[PDB]
RNA sequence: GUUAAGUCUGGUUUCCCUCCAGGGUAUCUAAGUUGA
């Protein structure tokens, strides 16, 4: 709300917060909050009326009911906006499909069901989960996204880099029966989402979170891959690139492993390390075990690529379900190249 | 006062090693699922 503004007019809104702050005084408060509207209707030369009496309580009205429901009161231009900025993003993945020779068999607006190759698949998850919240660098036709936005020719329509967005992989055969495959690919994408929780933290403290996944199954191997790690995904211009930070992470390791930097052993290798590492405790012995685990299938000479840090202590829970999973998200990037590869 | 004649023996006994140091340091592994 405070943010929402463009002016001085900031400072009347949140003072006005304030006198709704702790269930201050409704009658009393707008006095303060009054001293500075009276002061700017008194701040010009011709203003005819006010009556402020109605005017600033109904202002305090409108953020009480917003407080006390506990939602944006919605009215049709939030509709439209969200509505056209659907339809927009709809647009940028059309041509983010047909970047990776893909096969559009629904795309619309939030959704999607296209098919791709097995080799390009998590480039277009990583490209599109950062498209979807307006940050590209590519020009995708006519529309040049930026940062949040939707730049097409001078003109910035918005986009939705608040919500999140879920991801379902099928690796299957082309003889796999599309009944089962698209009921799969349905089932995970439904079941999954709601019944995972991995580890995140907003205002500086480790809480659970269920949506902004990537689900991954190769007939019987599942992997999830969190999108977000921030639960306000993004509320700075600095966390546009921090979406599908962890895709990037197992596209390099792929990136390792093909031109003969890494062995795949690298992916048979890390369950006797992950014992150590998911009860280990501080965070430079964890870096350097992960590094040494890597440094006996190698990634180089005198290694250059280490994972970043933030991806340990994330813990996926599930519940109880029969989609078994790593507790762990370097288990999990680990069984996503498994998939990756075992559909190769 | 005088005569003669030398004869016996032919190195023993101790101590033969004592004390400390009995491994130290560095490397501790690197580099690397595909087809029906
Ligand atoms: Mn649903």
């Amino acid at each position: 709300l405070v943010n929402a503004g463009s002016g001085s007019i900031v400072d009347y809104v949140k003072t006005v917060l304030k006198c709704i702050r702790e269930n201050l005084n409704k009658c009393s408060c707008a006095e303060k909050i009054y001293s500075n509207e009276v002061a700017k209707v008194m701040f010009r030369v011709n203003v005819e009326k006010a009556n402020v009496e109605e005017e600033v309580k109904n202002s305090l009205e409108y953020f009480e009911t917003i407080l006390n429901e506990g939602r944006i009161i919605v009215t049709p231009a939030w509709h439209v906006s969200i509505s056209s900025a659907l339809n927009r993003g709809l647009l940028v993945e059309l041509e983010l499909v047909n970047k990776h020779k893909g096969f559009v068999i629904y795309a619309g607006g939030d959704d999607l069901l296209a098919m791709l190759p097995v080799d390009e698949v998590l480039d277009f998850i990583k490209e599109s989960r950062r498209a979807f919240a307006g940050f590209g660098t590519e020009k995708l036709g006519n529309m040049c996204l930026e940062n949040g936005f939707v730049r097409i020719n001078n003109a910035y329509y918005p986009s939705l880099p608040i919500v999140g967005r879920s991801y379902s992989v099928i690796i299957a055969h082309y003889a796999d029966p599309l009944f089962f495959v698209i009921n799969d690919s349905y089932n995970l994408l439904e079941e999954g989402k709601e019944i995972i929780r991995y580890r995140v933290m907003y205002n500086g403290e480790y809480k659970d979170a269920k949506k902004d996944v990537a689900i991954f199954r190769y007939q019987g191997l599942t992997s999830v891959i969190p999108l977000s790690l921030k639960r306000p995904i993004v509320s700075s211009v600095s966390d546009f690139n921090e979406i599908a930070s962890i895709i990037d992470v197992i596209l390099e390791l792929k990136k390792r492993i093909d031109e003969g930097r890494i062995s795949v052993s690298l992916l048979y290798d890390y369950e006797k390390y992950k014992h150590l590492i998911v009860a280990s405790d501080e965070k430079y012995l964890t870096e350097f075990l992960v590094k040494d685990w890597i440094k006996r299938n190698s990634l180089r000479k005198h290694v250059e690529f280490t994972i970043d840090e933030k991806l340990y202590g994330v813990r996926l829970t599930i519940e109880n379900y029969p989609i078994k999973i790593p507790n762990d998200l370097i288990s999990n990037i680990v069984y996503t190249l498994r998939i990756i590869y075992g559909g190769e």
